[PDB]
C-alpha cells in the first residue's frame, strides 16, 4: 500500500504491551519499538532516536569535544570541495592518467571516488562520478556493451563504499563508533585521525585491488575523454587556494609535534585551517561587500547534526535497559556466552554484522551493535578495541541488494543492473573484505594498540 | 572599502600581542578578540565562539529538557510555515478590527505580535510587511502612513518576540545559560516564563500603539487579499489543531519536554495529502534541520568557555580586587545601571552578543553581593531585546528600512518613546508582579 509506515508505525505499539506488570517488561516494550523503527526505517532515523527520552521517563526510568572540533574542521574543507566543483576536477584528471583502457579505466574509475570519498559522502561522490562515467562510457562505446555500464555502475558504488573506510569522518558508522568509544571510555589516548588511517589504509587498498580483479574477470575477459575536462574550462581562483589548504591539512595531520603546551592534537590543526574559510575571500564582491568561500547556511547544511542525537538515544536506551532491571536478567540468561574463544566472538560477531546490514541501515546496525559487544568484551576480559574494530568495519560492507546503502542505490536507479547481478558481485567482495579484515586484525593492528593484553581505560 | 572586514580581522590579531608576558595577560587577549569580533560581527557569530577552543589550549589554559522543547516548538513552527498558515492568521486578525485608520494599526501589530511568540522575528517580519504594504496601498498623508505601518510591524514583532522563551534567541541564550550554571532550579519554565512576560508585553504593545499614532497620525480592499490564497486545505487544520493542543497542554512524567515531543513528534508520522506508491509526511528532516537553531548551542558553548578560562587564568582575581567598592552599591541601583547599559549597546550591536558577553559579567556579581541571581538577570534579558533605535541593531526593523520610506530620524524618534515605555514597565514589573512569582527577595537555594 501507500500509506504502509503510518500503520506499521501504530500497529506494532498496539500488541506490544507486555507493559502491564513489572518494570524491565516496560523497558523491554521501548527496546523493541525503538529496535523495530530503527530496522524498518519507518521513522526517520532520528525521530527514532527522540523515543527514548519520551517512553522512558513516563514508565520510571529516569537517568565540547575533541571529535566535534574535527568534525567541524572536515565539514569546512568538504563543502568548499563539493561547492567549487573541485571534485570533478580531480576525478577526471586521475582518469586520463591510468586510462590506457584495455582494462585500466575501471581501475580509474574505482580509484577516483576512493580517494574522494575519504574526504566527502560515499552517496555525494555516487551521485557525481555516475554521470560522468556514464558519459565516457557511452561516447566510448559509440565508436559487450551491456556488460560495461553494469561493471562500471558496481565499480563506481562499491568503492566508494571501500573508500568510505581509511578516516574517522568519512562514513557515518566511523562516526557513530568514534562517538561512542570517547563517550564510554574517556581515558583512552590511541584513536584519532592518523592512527585510524594508518590501520585502515593497508586493508582498503587490498579490498580495492582485488576486488577490481574480481569484477574484471566476472563481467569481461584520448579526445573522447579529454572533452568533458574542458567543459569545466580552465581552473578558477576559488580551487586553488582550496587545493593548498587541502594539501596543507593532509600533510600537517599525518604528520603527527615537538612543542607540548596543549595544541599539538588534530583539532586544532582542523579548526586553524579549517576556520580560513569563513575568513578568505573567494573575490566574489557582493553588490560594497565580499563574500567567503564558505558561508554559514552551507555549513549547516552539509553538517551531520542527527548523529550526536542517535549516539544519545542510544546512550540514554542502554542506561534505560542497565538501572531497569532488564540487563541482569539477560546477563544471567546469557551465563555460557563468556565461555568462547575469543577469536570465535570476532567472527560470529563480524558475520552477525555483514550479514544484518545487507537489508537494514548502516548506522541503524552499529548503534544498536556498539552497547550489546561493549559489556561482553569487558566480561570475558579481552581488549574493548578488539572486539570493537572488526564489527565498525564489517557494518560497511554493504555490497548485496540495493536496500542496504544509497550508494548503490544511486547506481541501481539507471537502466542496468539486474538484482542477481548486484548479489553475485557483492558476495565475492564481501568474502574478500571479511578475510582481508581477519587477516589484519590477526596480523597488523594488534602491535598497533596492543590489542592482546587487556588497556587500563577499561573497568 | 569592500575587504574591511577581512583586514579588520587579521590587524587586530597583530597589535593586541600584549600576549608577550604572564599567563593573565593571555586570557585578557583572548577575550578582546572574541569580543570585538561579536560587538563587530566581522565573523559569523558561532566561528568566533569556536575561537577559545583554538585560543586557549595554545597558551597554556586547558578546562536537557530545554533540548527537547526546542525541538518539538521548532517542528511546530516549520509547518506552521510551510503550509502557509500564518498569512490566515494574520490576514484573519485584520479585517475583524479592520475599519478605521487606527484600530488598523492595532490589527497590524496584533497579529505579528501574536505570531512572534511563536516564529522568529525575521521570519515574521517579512511576512507581514507585503501584505501590510499592499493594503496601504490599496485603501489609500500617504507618506506618514506607510511609515508609521512599517514601524508598527518592526516594534511589535520585536515586542512579540518576549511572552516565550523559545521566542527569540536571546531568550534560548539565557535559559541555556541558566539551566547550567544552576541546575538545582526548578522555578524557570515556559508556562512561568509567559506569566511574569505577557501582562509587560501587553501594556508596552498597547502604549506603543498609543504613542505611534500620536506621534505620526494625530471592507472590499482587505477581504480579495484573503480570497486571494483560497480555501482552506487539509494540513493546515491538522497544523491548527495541533497548534491548539499544544498550547491549551502547555497552560496547565508530566513535563514541558513531554508535551513538545509527544505532540510535536506527530509531524514527522500524520500522512499529509501529497502522494509521492507512497506519502509524504506533514514536515520532512530537512526542513527541520533548516529551521533548528544549531549555533546557539556553540555560542553558548563558547561563551562558558571563554568564562571559565578567565578563572585559572587569575585575571577574574585582578579584576575582582580591581573593582572591590562595586558591591557597596543599592540592589537597585544594579538593575538601573545595568539595564540602562544592556538596552544603549544593543542599539548598536546583535542581540544574541550583547547578551552572551554580559551574562557571565551580571551573574557572579548577584552571588557575590548577596542578591537572587534571577533579580539581575530578568531585567538585563528583557531590556537586551529593547532595539527600537536605528537599523543596525536587529533585521526585524532592517526588513522593514529596506523598503523606500522611513529615514533614520524617524526610526529614532520613534524608538526612543517606546525604549523609555519598555524599561519603565520593566523596572514596575520586577517590584510589583515578579517578586513573589520566584521570591526573588530571599536568596535561593540553588545559588552557591
Ligand atoms: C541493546 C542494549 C541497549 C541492551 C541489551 C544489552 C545486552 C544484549 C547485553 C548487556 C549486558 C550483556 C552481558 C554482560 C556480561 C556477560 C557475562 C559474560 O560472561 C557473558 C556475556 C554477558 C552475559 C553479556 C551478554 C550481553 C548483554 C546481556
Ligand atoms: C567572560 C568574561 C566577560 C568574564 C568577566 C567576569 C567579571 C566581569 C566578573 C568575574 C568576577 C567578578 C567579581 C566577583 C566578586 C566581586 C566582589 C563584590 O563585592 C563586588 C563585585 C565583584 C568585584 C565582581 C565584579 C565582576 C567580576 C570581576
Ligand atoms: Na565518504
Ligand atoms: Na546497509
Ligand atoms: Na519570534
Ligand atoms: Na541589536
Amino acid at each position: 500500500r501507500r500509506f504502509l509506515f503510518v500503520v506499521f508505525t501504530v500497529l506494532v505499539l498496539l500488541p506490544l504491551p507486555i507493559v502491564l506488570h513489572t518494570k524491565e517488561a516496560e523497558c523491554a516494550y521501548t527496546l523493541f519499538v525503538v529496535a523495530t523503527f530503527w530496522l524498518t526505517e519507518a521513522l526517520p532515523l532520528s525521530v527514532t532516536a527522540l523515543l527514548p527520552s519520551l517512553m522512558l521517563p513516563m514508565f520510571g526510568i529516569m537517568p565540547f569535544k575533541d571529535f566535534h572540533l574535527l568534525l567541524i574542521g572536515v565539514i569546512c574543507l568538504a563543502t568548499s570541495i563539493e561547492k567549487w566543483n573541485l571534485h570533478k576536477r580531480i576525478a577526471l584528471k586521475m582518469v586520463m592518467m591510468v586510462g590506457v583502457n584495455p582494462a585500466w579505466l575501471t581501475l580509474g574509475f574505482m580509484s577516483s571516488t576512493a580517494f574522494l570519498s575519504m574526504w566527502l559522502s560515499n552517496t555525494s561522490t555516487a551521485a557525481m562520478v555516475m554521470p560522468i562515467a556514464e558519459a565516457v562510457v557511452q561516447q566510448i562505446i559509440n565508436a559487450k556493451g551491456h556488460v560495461t555500464r553494469k561493471l562500471t555502475c558496481l565499480c563506481i558504488a562499491y568503492s566508494s563504499t571501500i573508500g568510505g573506510l581509511t578516516t574517522i569522518t568519512g562514513t557515518s558508522t566511523n562516526l557513530i563508533f568514534a562517538e561512542y568509544f570517547n563517550t564510554r571510555y574517556p581515558d583512552c589516548r590511541c584513536l584519532n585521525f592518523g592512527s585510524w588511517f594508518t590501520f585502515s589504509f593497508p586493508a582498503a587498498l587490498i579490498i580495492l585491488l582485488l576486488s577490481w580483479i574480481w569484477l574484471q574477470w566476472l563481467f569481461l575477459g584520448a579526445e573522447v575523454i579529454k572533452q568533458e575536462y574542458q567543459k569545466l574550462g580552465p581552473i578558477r581562483y576559488q580551487e586553488i587556494v582550496t587545493l593548498v589548504l587541502f594539501i596543507i591539512m593532509a600533510l600537517l595531520w599525518f604528520s603527527r609535534f615537538s612543542e607540548y603546551p596543549g595544541f599539538a592534537t588534530d583539532s586544532t590543526v582542523a579548526l586553524l585551517i579549517g576556520l580560513l574559510f569563513f575568513l578568505i575571500p573567494a573575490k566574489t564582491l557582493t553588490k560594497f561587500d565580499y563574500s567567503p568561500l564558505i558561508t554559514w547556511k552551507e555549513f549547516q547544511s552539509f553538517m551531520p547534526w542527527d548523529i550526536a542525537i542517535l549516539v544519545g538515544g542510544g546512550f540514554a536506551l542502554a542506561d534505560g535497559c542497565e538501572e531497569s532491571g532488564l540487563s541482569k536478567w539477560i546477563g544471567n540468561k546469557l551465563s555460557p556466552l563468556g565461555s568462547l574463544p575469543a577469536w570465535l566472538i570476532i567472527l560470529i560477531s563480524s558475520l552477525m554484522v555483514t550479514s544484518l546490514t545487507e537489508v537494514a541501515s548502516n548506522p541503524a546496525t552499529i548503534t544498536l551493535f556498539l552497547p550489546i559487544l561493549s559489556p561482553l568484551a569487558e566480561a570475558i576480559h579481552v581488549n574493548p578495541l578488539y572486539i570493537l574494530i572488526p564489527s565498525t568495519l564489517c557494518t560497511s560492507f554493504a555490497f548485496l541488494l540495493p536496500v542496504a546503502n544509497p550508494p548503490n542505490a544511486i547506481v541501481f536507479s539507471y537502466g542496468h543492473l539486474k538484482v542477481i547481478d548486484m548479489v553475485k558481485a557483492g558476495l565475492g567482495v564481501n568474502i574478500v573484505g571479511v578475510a582481508v579484515v581477519m587477516l589484519g586484525i590477526c596480523t597488523w593492528i594488534v602491535p598497533m594498540f596492543d590489542l592482546y593484553t587487556y588497556p587500563s581505560w577499561a573497568p
